[PDB]
């Protein structure tokens, strides 16, 4: 008989979870509270026509793709930003409060739909159009689809226009530097063929954040969007790094160190939140738990469980590179948010995309909650799930935050402290609502793989609770459905056995 102690104390270490950390980059079949248009696509995605190139995904095709996938309604194929105002209206219609929206800045974007753009087509060249971040003269509703440049100030001020500023209700919250630069030559070679430099990403991350804010200075600005590891630590060896990164113990600070530094000389913050991916590298059964892995690898699915503890947990080390040739960086999150302390304090932290794999098994539901309770209580700003509405599992773990019981019940926004005797065999989050405790919420999830886990629970609040009421997903299905209630809390304790591989929402008043 396994069993597990988990003491909460409503009073203490109260921290707001910021109610952007659901979101999703895809149309999830989940309630989701932030929505990011990114990803290889909108590197050269043009506002002014609509059109798009696949990059290396797909043989650097220009295309609608974009307009397609999205969902844009045929008649506004031709209206400028059609592909992005469709993608907003379906936020705003699913009552998404955060929408982010990436821009334009590896250099070039599609200048036609016309298919493959060959090597000699490299930018500049009839297939393309030339960014320029600051047009530099009046701004037009219809941009000119004749000439040889696109406006990333104009395509905001056509945004801020049809939907008012950041600071209004419906307008769009935030937008992001391009999307993984350090790839920019690997995935988009026709537009930027040259590795990205140090000095290049800054020099356009500063330019672009200034326009951006001229026209909508309410507006939060998110870089750089590293694609991993490799690009956090050195931007993917970038040529100048050796001289740029003197003094840096990685490229995470000198990007925020230079930021703030550009902020402090322009007068304004220009950096809001510091921008990455983060594709668990964490691997079981001799693979890695995301890209390809197989759901029927036990060893696998073991190690998904325990993989959100390289986010936080000094203790853990997981079998990847990373965890044997960077245990410096490690915990993620917390080495993240040091940066952000000692280099531009005040930023926030996102993780744009990210994926922990199984998303159709068990495991993928759980390490999803896992995370998500990480995001929560690390204090992580946005997150942006990647992958589609395929990953059910991965949706049943969200919408036990989200949207737990089919009517909008949802985790509470202000963090408690919870703690477990057993971190490996068990995770548990608490939460309150605002800064009442009348309602006190728990995610409890037995990562115990074929075994039940008795919890015996101690509570210490302003409140007496009487019952929880329990929702819940497993094996047995994605479908969180609700469970007997807990009724016998004496002194607000009590004890309560979860089966194996089992997520719960314990909601007690
Ligand atoms: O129009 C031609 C052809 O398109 C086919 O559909 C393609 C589409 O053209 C292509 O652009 C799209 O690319 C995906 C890519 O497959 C995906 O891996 C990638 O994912 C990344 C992401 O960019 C992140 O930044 C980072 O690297 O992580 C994630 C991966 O976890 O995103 C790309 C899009 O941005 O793929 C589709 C499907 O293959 C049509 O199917 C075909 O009919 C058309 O003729
Ligand atoms: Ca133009
Ligand atoms: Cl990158
Ligand atoms: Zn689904």
């Amino acid at each position: 008989a396994k069993v597990v102690d988990i003491r909460i104390d409503t009073s203490a270490e109260r921290k707001p979870i910021s109610p952007y950390i659901y979101g999703s980059n895809q149309e999830l079949d989940a309630t989701v509270t932030a929505k990011r248009f990114g990803g290889n696509r909108t590197t050269g995605y043009n506002w002014e026509n609509n059109f798009s190139n696949a990059g290396s995904d797909w043989l650097h095709y220009s295309d609608t793709y974009l307009l397609e996938d999205g969902g844009v309604p045929k008649g506004e194929w031709s209206t400028p930003a059609s592909v992005v105002t469709t993608f907003h209206d379906k936020a705003l219609s699913k009552n998404v409060p955060y929408t982010l929206i990436t821009l334009q800045a590896a250099g070039y974007v599609s200048a036609d739909g016309n298919g493959p753009v060959s090597q000699e087509e490299t930018a500049p060249s009839s297939r393309w159009k030339e960014v320029k971040f600051e047009k530099g003269a009046p701004f037009s509703l219809t941009p000119d689809t004749e000439d040889d440049y696109v406006y990333m100030d104009e395509f905001v001020n056509y945004l801020v226009n049809k939907y008012g500023n950041a600071s209004t209700p419906t307008g769009i919250k935030g937008y992001s530097i391009d999307n993984e630069p350090a790839l920019w030559s690997h995935t988009h070679p026709r537009i930027h063929p040259d590795n990205v430099t140090a000095k290049e990403l800054i020099e356009k991350s500063v330019a672009l954040s200034k326009a951006v804010k001229k026209v909508d200075p309410y507006a939060e600005i998110f870089g750089p969007a590293l694609y991993g590891f490799a690009a956090y630590e050195t931007l993917q060896s970038a040529p100048d790094w050796g001289t740029e990164g003197e003094g840096y113990r990685w490229f995470i600070d000198y990007y925020l160190d230079k930021m703030k530094k550009a902020s402090d000389e322009e007068g304004k913050r220009l950096l809001d939140v510091l921008d990455v991916h983060w594709y668990p590298e964490a691997r079981g059964g001799g693979e890695r738990i995301c890209f390809g892995a197989d759901p029927r690898n036990i060893e696998t699915n073991k190690a998904r469980l325990q993989a959100p503890r390289t986010l936080w947990d000094p203790t853990y080390i997981e079998d990847s590179w990373i965890g044997q040739w960077k245990k410096d960086f490690l915990p993620i999150l917390p080495n993240l948010l040091d940066s952000i302390e000692k280099y531009y304090p005040g930023t926030k932290l996102a993780i744009t995309e990210y994926d922990y794999g199984g998303g159709n098994h068990i495991t993928g539901g759980i390490a999803q909650a896992d995370v998500l309770g990480i995001f929560g209580k690390y204090g992580v700003y946005l997150a942006t799930f990647w992958g589609d509405a395929s990953n059910n599992y991965t949706e049943a773990g969200i919408n036990l935050y989200t949207n737990y019981d089919g009517k909008g019940g949802k985790f509470g926004d202000t963090s408690v402290k919870c703690e477990t005797s057993d971190i490996e065999v068990s995770s548990a989050y608490a939460s309150i609502v605002g800064e009442d405790d009348s309602k006190l919420h728990i995610i409890l999830l037995n990562k115990n793989y074929d075994q039940p886990t008795t919890f015996n629970f101690s509570i210490d609040s302003s409140k007496n609770y009487t019952i929880g009421n329990v929702w819940a997903f497993d094996r047995g299905s994605s479908n969180i459905t609700q469970r007997t209630p807990i009724v016998n809390i004496k002194d607000n304790t009590f004890t309560y056995t979860v089966p194996a591989l089992t997520a719960c929402h314990i909601v007690l008043e």
